[PDB]
């Protein structure tokens, strides 16, 4: 039923980095985007993914995604814009995560 409150758990903050590749994109139709990372085709999945955010008409802008990302995710990323009159690319560096110290 019915019953008076009761704080059953409150513990210390966790916490999350979102890091976010931005880009803008014009095509029509859309555009498909396509990313890779150091050469290799980058698979969207649940850590890592493209997200449209503003939309115009022709103009999207976007970031490609990336949660929690190490310094393993450390390199270079080259975006695919692709359509069906033509295809641009364009590649950038990022940074995420200093490697892990010595001794």
């Amino acid at each position: 039923v019915h019953f008076a409150p009761t704080i059953t758990f409150l513990e210390s903050p966790t916490s999350d980095h979102h890091w976010c590749i931005p880009f803008t994109v014009k095509g029509n139709p859309k555009p498909a985007l396509q990313w890779f990372y150091n050469g290799a085709i980058l698979n969207e999945s649940k850590y890592i993914c493209t997200k449209i955010h503003v939309t115009n008409h022709t103009e999207y802008h976007g970031c490609l995604q990336l949660d929690n990302p190490t310094h393993m995710n450390n390199g270079d990323y080259t975006l695919i814009a692709k359509n069906e009159y033509g295809k641009d690319e364009k590649q950038i560096s990022a940074h995420f995560m200093g490697w892990p110290g010595i001794d």
